[PDB]
C-alpha cells in the first residue's frame, strides 16, 4: 500500500537491522509472528558545544576543541499485525565520526529509546529489542566506530520519550530493571564477538588512568557535561563518577592494536532531512496536536498510519 512502512525509502543501515531482525524471527519459526521492517527516517550533521566552564578552562587554553560534530539519526521499527503496521521502536543516535577531534572520535551515543509493549508473539518482544541494538553495535563496529555509549535513564513518570501517550500498563523499568536490560543485550553481544568487553564510566576512567575532566567524551544532552559546570561553578566529580557509575556503559567495539590502523569511517548512507524527526519534540507535538495515542493496539495502529502518511508526503 502507498503509504506502507516497507515503501519509506531504504538506506544500508535500515536495510541490514531488518535482515537481522527477520532472519532472527524465521529461525524462531513462531507463528504469530510478522515481518518487520526498519527505517532511517532522518539523519542530520550537528555539533555539541562546550559549554562556559569547560570552555574557560580548556578550550580557551587550547587543550580542547571548542565544539565536537556528529551525526544524529532517527530510526523506527515496524511490525506488519494481520496486514496493519505496528510502529513499535524507535531510536536517535549521536554518531562521531573518525574527523571528529579527541576525546569524541569514532564513538557513538544512544540520545533516546522508546517502545510500546505491542509486538507479537509477547515472549519475543525483548528479544527483538535486543536484535535491533545489537545489530546497531555490529554495523557501526563494521565502519570503524570503535566504543558505544549507553547512559541507562529511564524517562519520570508522566513523561515520554519518542511516542505520545503509552500504554496506561506499560510499565516504565527503574533505573536498576534497565542496567540489567542493557547488559543482558551486551552479553549477547559479547558472545557474537561483536562487543569486546563493556565497563562502567569509572572503572574506564580508572583503568585508562584519565588526569583530566579533557578525557571525557563530551556528548549532546549527557549527563557529564552538566556535572562538570556545575564542579567548575563550586576531587568532588570523582565521587559523583563512582555513585552514579551502574548507569553509564563504556562499550568497546574494536580493541587492542587493530583499533589503532583504522581507515577512515565512509557512512555509506545519505543525509535525510525530515523536520518530523529532528529530535523528539515534533513528533511528540504532532502526535498531540492530532489527538494521535500509542495507548492501545488499535491506537498505535491508526497512530502509525498517522505518522506513516506525513513521512511519506512532507516535502
Ligand atoms: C527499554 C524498553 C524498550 C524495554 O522493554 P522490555 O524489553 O519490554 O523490558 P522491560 O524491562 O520494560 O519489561 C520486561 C518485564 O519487566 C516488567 N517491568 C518493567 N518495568 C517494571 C517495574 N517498574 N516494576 C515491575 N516490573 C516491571 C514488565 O512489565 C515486563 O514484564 P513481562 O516480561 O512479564 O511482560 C522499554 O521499557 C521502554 O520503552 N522504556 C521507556 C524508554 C526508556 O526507558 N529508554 C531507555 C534509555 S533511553
Ligand atoms: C536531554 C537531551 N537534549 C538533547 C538535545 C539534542 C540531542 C540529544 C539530547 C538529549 C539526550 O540525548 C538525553 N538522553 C540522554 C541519554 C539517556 C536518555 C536521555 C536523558
Amino acid at each position: 500500500s502507498k503509504f506502507s512502512a516497507k515503501r519509506l525509502p531504504s538506506t544500508r543501515l535500515g536495510t541490514f537491522l531488518e535482515n537481522r531482525v527477520n532472519d532472527f524471527l524465521r529461525r524462531q519459526n513462531h507463528p504469530e509472528s510478522g515481518e518487520v521492517t526498519v527505517r532511517v527516517v532522518h539523519a542530520s550533521d550537528k555539533t555539541v558545544e562546550v559549554k562556559p566552564g569547560m570552555k574557560a578552562r580548556f578550550v580557551d587554553s587550547g587543550e580542547m576543541a571548542e565544539s565536537f560534530p556528529y551525526r544524529t539519526k532517527a530510526l523506527f521499527a515496524f511490525e506488519e499485525i494481520d496486514g496493519v503496521d505496528l510502529c513499535f521502536f524507535g531510536m536517535h543516535v549521536q554518531e562521531y565520526g573518525s574527523d571528529c577531534p579527541p576525546p569524541n572520535q569514532r564513538r557513538v551515543y544512544i540520545s533516546y529509546l522508546d517502545s510500546v509493549h505491542f509486538f507479537r508473539p509477547k515472549c519475543l518482544r525483548t528479544a527483538v529489542y535486543h536484535e535491533i541494538l545489537i545489530g546497531y553495535l555490529e554495523y557501526v563496529k563494521k565502519l570503524g566506530y570503535t566504543t558505544g555509549h549507553i547512559w541507562a535513564c529511564p524517562p519520570s513518570e508522566g513523561d515520554d520519550y519518542i511516542f505520545h501517550c503509552h500504554p496506561p500498563d506499560q510499565k516504565i523499568p527503574k533505573p536498576k530493571r534497565l542496567q540489567e536490560w542493557f547488559k543482558k543485550m551486551l552479553d549477547k553481544a559479547v558472545s557474537e564477538r561483536i562487543v569486546h568487553d563493556y565497563k562502567d564510566i569509572f572503572k574506564q576512567a580508572t583503568e585508562d588512568r584519565l588526569t583530566s575532566a579533557k578525557e571525557l567524551p563530551y556528548f549532546e544532552g549527557d549527563f557529564w557535561p552538566n556535572v562538570l559546570e556545575e564542579s567548575i561553578k563550586e576531587q568532588k566529580l570523582y565521587a559523583t563518577m563512582e555513585k552514579h557509575k551502574e548507569v553509564f556503559f563504556v562499550i568497546r567495539l574494536i580493541a587492542g592494536p587493530a583499533a589503532n590502523s583504522l581507515p577512515p569511517i565512509v557512512d555509506p548512507d545519505p543525509l535525510i532531512p525530515c523536520d518530523l524527526m529532528d529530535g523528539r519534540d515534533a513528533f511528540l507535538t504532532l502526535a498531540r496536536d492530532k489527538h494521535l495515542e500509542f495507548s492501545s493496539l488499535r491506537r498505535a495502529q491508526w497512530s502509525t498510519m498517522c505518522m506513516l502518511v506525513e513521512l511519506h508526503t512532507q516535502s
